């Protein structure tokens, strides 16, 4: 799906490129982990991929399985439009009831909702009754995996929540609708103790791609020693 070769990424509209040199693809029929250190270029790269950036230096070849799909995503900050519950998840699509309860099921939502005095009825965000971190975090990742998309971005949604017990039900939840669904998928986090199992990672550290390759890559780089240990 994905296609980059001149990889220039620049916020100010002329000069001084915060991403470069970065030459990495997404072929479609996948799981990418992305694994790389903290203020890399890790979100850019999404970005840019997404086409929100100045292309100035490169080439973006995009065509799913140069015309562009509406690919899933959900940015490191999330977003939650000031509605009710249902609406802020399903976000103008048809309702599904046996879909919404897998996927209700899966982002932990029961639990939620019973933390509100409405649930999938209740306002939510500015001008709304409040909510918490985790809560935000998981209804953006459920709007993300609900849209029935080429793929589907998920911008660290394990580093929101500390608790184990939710960062492993999470997983085992995207594993469940990958499986099921055959879509796509990029999770942009530091979560390492999956990536170099049945994912196919790829590296921009440091302003510029290392290796874009797949898992076998990885016993032949000598960079996964902290994540093993
Ligand atoms: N929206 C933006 N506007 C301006 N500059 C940006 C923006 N996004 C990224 N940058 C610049 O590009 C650099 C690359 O950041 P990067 O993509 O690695 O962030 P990150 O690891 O996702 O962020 P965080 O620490 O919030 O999790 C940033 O340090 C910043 O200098």
């Amino acid at each position: 799906c994905v296609q980059i070769i001149g990889g220039f990424f620049t916020w100010t509209p002329d000069g001084i490129p915060t991403l470069s040199n970065i030459t990495i693809r997404i072929p479609r029929g996948q799981l990418t982990m992305i694994v790389g250190q903290v203020g890399c270029g890790k979100s850019s790269l999404l970005l840019a991929t997404l086409g929100e950036m100045q292309k100035v230096s490169g080439a973006v070849f995009w065509n799913s399985n140069r015309s562009r799909g509406p690919v899933a995503y959900a940015s490191q900050k999330p977003w939650l439009l000031n509605a009710t519950v249902e609406e802020n998840i399903t976000f103008e699509s048809p309702f599904n009831k046996q879909r919404y309860k897998m996927v209700i099921e899966a982002c932990s939502l029961q639990p939620d909702i019973d933390i509100l005095p409405h649930g999938d009825q209740t306002q939510i965000g500015e001008r709304g009754i409040n909510l918490s971190g985790g809560q935000r975090q998981r209804i953006s990742v459920a709007r993300a995996l609900y849209q029935q998309t080429n793929v589907v971005f998920l911008d660290d949604p394990f580093s929101a929540l500390d608790v184990h017990l939710s960062d492993h039900l999470m997983q085992a939840g995207i594993l469940e609708l990958l499986r099921d669904d055959k879509r796509t998928v990029v999770l942009v986090t530091h979560k390492l103790q999956y990536l170099p199992h049945a994912d196919w990672i790829i590296a921009m550290k440091d302003g510029t791609i290392q290796r874009e390759g797949t898992l076998k890559d990885f016993q032949r780089s000598e960079c996964q020693l902290f994540e093993h240990w």
